């Protein structure tokens, strides 16, 4: 039961360094476009109350230094899309993989290739919390690192790191520059909402327990989806959506245990204790394995 | 504070598929040699009691099918070094990185690139247990996957996966073909020695907890090295050497907490337990981060 990241090679060849003035961060080089956080055009003084439209007007193509390692790529156009800058460069990246941009839902997991100054440093797996933050490990110069999933031959880019919040959590955007959650890219007072437990992922973990023969928690009861959702909220668990019920389908089929029967088992675990017993060796429930993460064990 | 794996791109470009008869597994292609576990020449019947010298003399070059994606490599020659087969091929790998073969010690960590049929599937960080096994995620066909660290420009290969033990833990060799631990590449029931907890790594992880604002376990007391070691061995923890104390120095310096002071906190956790409290979100004492791993992620 390890947290497995996707192999990073396809993303490593797309990482570059973007500098404006003295501010350097990471960018993503796909075909002849470099994507990076628009905060790169800010001085430390600008960040307090930036006017990005104004700041960008006073920038030319020749104010941007884009580097692949030590090699400069000339910028031949620039535009702003929401909170990301798009820099058109003179060279199409020969390492561009098949890719697509995806906006994920809270609870989904992805790998993050943590980079400093365009140089890949490490890969880890994380989940998007329901309060749209990530409990992760990339402060200090990691702005612009991206999160991704690999869907056969295709890299789905889903996250671009922008900043750290006061409580140590990280916030960012999708690759269209739209923030996940109610945050803005300025050094102002910002707080995330209260974190909740990702119910669909706890269910995926209970199915994984059953698949491996750990099944003491199954009970003889069932529940309705509405009954379960109203009880879940009293324990700071996320309510289930119809999409969550659908993505648990393969695990329900594999084990023969209906989704709502498993909800009834979890509900009893929430009201009573776990009676000192473990599940998959753990006294705590895990909520950062998705249904798809779990099926990466049967295959 | 997550488990961070090394970027896998330099190793992904070296993975190939190797087939002999009906047996297919993963190989590592560096320069003009493919390294893979010698068990690839065995049938199901051979693995009961393989005489590897005899089996190899009975094979010819064309009995070996090597595939790098869709390109088939021609085998020129073949030789055995301990438990690894070295297949010479007529083409060098142009994506060969700067590399070294190293034998690691228990307690040290590395990244594993899990592959199936020569295709990279996931990357994760693990530790070599004191009993020379690794607790990992290896399904059928994962044989021949490698473990590695990266030192700037250099990939240090330290592990090649060979077999799963009846308890689910994994066993393998270095890249010279010598097993880690008292295991043999034969299909017979094999147990490992008793495992122990890697004390210096637990201490590193407690420093990480402190760095990250998790301090409930600290106390004002101190202990001596020998008095700590007496308690450690009682609880199946590795004893602490003076070398271990030196390696923890940078963490001691950054937190203002002397090593023997932290040892006194660990001793209390060993004796009283954690009593339903968590550290860095975990209910168990984590021992698969080295002091270097913690320093790398906390500076």
């Amino acid at each position: 039961f390890r947290k497995m990241a996707f192999p990073s090679g396809k993303v490593e060849g797309c990482m570059v360094q973007v500098t404006c003035g003295t501010t350097t961060l990471n960018g993503l080089w796909l075909d002849d476009v470099v994507y990076c956080p628009r905060a790169v055009i800010c001085t430390s003084e600008d960040m307090l109350n930036p006017n990005y439209e104004d700041l960008l007007i006073r920038k030319s193509n020749h104010n941007f230094l884009v580097q692949a390692g030590n090699v400069q790529l000339r910028v031949i156009g620039h535009s702003m899309q929401n909170c990301v800058l798009k820099l058109k460069v003179d060279t199409a990246n020969p390492k561009t993989p098949k890719y697509k941009f995806v906006r994920i839902q809270p609870g989904q997991t992805f790998s993050v290739l943590a980079c400093y100054n365009g140089s890949p440093s490490g890969v880890y797996q994380c989940a998007m919390r329901p309060n749209f933050t990530i409990k992760g490990s990339f402060l200090n110069g990691s702005c612009g690192s991206v999160g991704f999933n690999i869907d056969y031959d295709c890299v789905s880019f889903c996250y671009m790191h922008h900043m750290e919040l006061p409580t140590g959590v990280h916030a960012g955007t999708d690759l269209e520059g739209n923030f996940y959650g109610p945050f803005v890219d300025r050094q102002t007072a910002q707080a995330a909402g209260t974190d909740t437990t990702i119910t669909v992922n706890v269910l995926a973990w209970l199915y994984a327990a059953v698949i491996n023969g750990d099944r003491w928690f199954l009970n003889r009861f069932t529940t309705t989806l509405n009954d379960f959702n109203l009880v879940a909220m009293k324990y700071n668990y996320e309510p289930l959506t119809q999409d969550h019920v659908d993505i648990l389908g393969p695990l329900s089929a594999q084990t023969g245990i209906a989704v709502l029967d498993m909800c009834a088992s979890l509900k009893e675990l929430l009201q009573n204790g776990m009676n000192g017993r473990t599940i998959l060796g753990s006294a705590l429930l895990e909520d950062e394995f998705t249904p798809f993460d779990v099926v990466r064990q049967c295959s």
